[PDB]
DNA sequence: AAATATCGTTAT
DNA sequence: ATAACGATATTT
């Protein structure tokens, strides 16, 4: 978050990963509504923080060896349609299919 | 260099 | 409005 002049990258803190949790019980799906209750946030920030990392359907487990095999084979069978292969994934979000398939590739020697 | 949450931008 | 994906910035 804040600064290094400001960071480039703000990262949402624990503190205001439960003002959002409070929002979205409040308001549902209202992004707009909902970062306007937030000073340096604004309505994308707030969607994707809750549809990627705070959702209560959002795994926060770490990937294991199944998932990851699976992922290799969907991509085998998709290509790089990460919100189809996502669909295989409960818990994950093509946002996290695409983060791994960087970390996978860099095991495979790809 | 690697890992991964966030952001630029386009297409739906 | 927001889903989607490349690409980045930050931290290790």
């Amino acid at each position: 978050v804040q600064v290094n002049k400001a960071a480039k990258k703000q990262k949402f803190t624990p503190e205001e990963d439960e003002m959002l949790k409070r929002a979205v019980a409040q308001h549902g799906s209202d992004w707009k509504m909902i970062a306007a209750t937030f000073p340096n946030r604004n309505a994308r920030q707030c969607r994707d923080r809750w549809k990627n990392y705070l959702a209560p359907s959002i795994s926060h487990t770490p990937w294991t060896a199944e998932e990851d095999a699976l992922l290799v084979q969907k991509i085998q069978e998709y290509g790089r349609q990460w919100a189809i292969i996502a669909k295989f994934f409960p818990g994950r979000t093509d946002i996290h299919i695409k983060n791994r398939w960087v970390t996978i590739s860099n095991k495979l020697g790809i």
